[PDB]
């Protein structure tokens, strides 16, 4: 029921920023694994096996203790990475657009301002985890979920996130995470962020 | 007061198993950073600045909330990695020796038995973290501390640990952690484990 999604672009379609090589691994390895561990946990747990990844991820209570964690770590990863793949593009980057843009300025004053905040957050997260641009009600803040936890698990709808696990950049940038973070901006598809905004609200 | 320690061996003195390259980074980058962040936190906090890394790490309460975390994440890392560097050797590996050996058999029956347990633990830890072979009283168990937390922070004296952060192997093994884990065994210096055992007890 849960399947590994197709990359809307080539694996080298981002080769300057993120090396096609990690793209290959991070996609056909890690991610896939999550989709695997996931499907094979809900195996036999009927009522669960009938829920959307989102619902499933949201109400982490309906899942029995015995496998709650696995649906978490694997349910989140599969969800997080799923989103990630779409928040980049060979024909993307630049500055935000749409209401998302405005809101961003209403927020931290200027986009560059926001960025400086985000970059800081993405670098804040110790160990593994992700950084995001939630949308709590008519508002949007900046947070960072550890390991694979997804913000939807706290009632906050994501619209932008950045894998910060060292496996998402250690090949090309090793320990220089800020560099990886700076680079990110070039590929980020604000069109998606936009769409992901209207739906949430 | 706190300084980055010298590697008792060359950076390529483990080149078949762990690539000299990561050895260089993991040592002169990551680790160093921790020693940096550490010294620069206790800066000004007098009574603290007079404690041994161990004491300091142990009683994580005496540290004010405002910097407790930093002494943690950085205090643990600096301690963990410090130990790690010594738990390997170009002239090491093989099977355990000394009372440590016996105890190991008393424990899981056989060393290979223990290994199978350890390897499992090292692979268990989700996200970042380390796996260890604690020594609680006259006994020794197997656990895994997340991120940089160190078992000494729970009253358990370490004698063996394995960096499991993806930065300790992603260069040579990428996502194949079990392989990295298997490989580990070859370099592990049981002589050290031994010594580290007598002292604890
Ligand atoms: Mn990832
Ligand atoms: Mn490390
Ligand atoms: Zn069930
Ligand atoms: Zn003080």
């Amino acid at each position: 029921k849960f399947e590994l999604p197709e990359l809307p672009y080539a694996y080298d379609a981002l080769e300057p920023t993120i090396d096609k090589e990690t793209m290959n691994i991070h996609h056909t390895k890690h991610h896939n694994t999550y989709v695997t561990k996931l499907n094979g946990a809900l195996e036999g747990h009927e009522d669960l096996k009938n829920k959307s990844l989102n619902d499933l991820i949201s109400n982490l209570d309906a899942v029995p203790e015995n496998i709650r964690t696995a649906v978490r770590n694997n349910g989140g990863g599969h969800a997080n990475h799923s989103l990630f793949w779409k928040l980049m593009s060979p024909n993307g980057g630049g500055k935000p657009t749409g209401e998302v843009a405005d809101k961003i300025n209403d927020k931290y004053g200027s986009f560059e301002k926001f960025q400086e905040e985000f970059a800081a957050a993405a670098a804040g997260r110790f160990g593994s985890g992700w950084a995001w641009l939630v949308v709590n009600n008519g508002e949007i803040e900046i947070m960072s979920t550890p390991i694979q936890d997804n913000p939807l698990m706290e009632g906050k709808k994501p619209i932008l996130g950045l894998d910060v696990w060292e496996h998402a950049y250690y090949l090309k940038y090793q320990n220089k995470r800020p560099d990886y973070i700076s680079a990110f901006w070039n590929v980020v598809n604000w069109d998606e962020v936009a769409a992901q905004y209207s739906q949430a609200a």
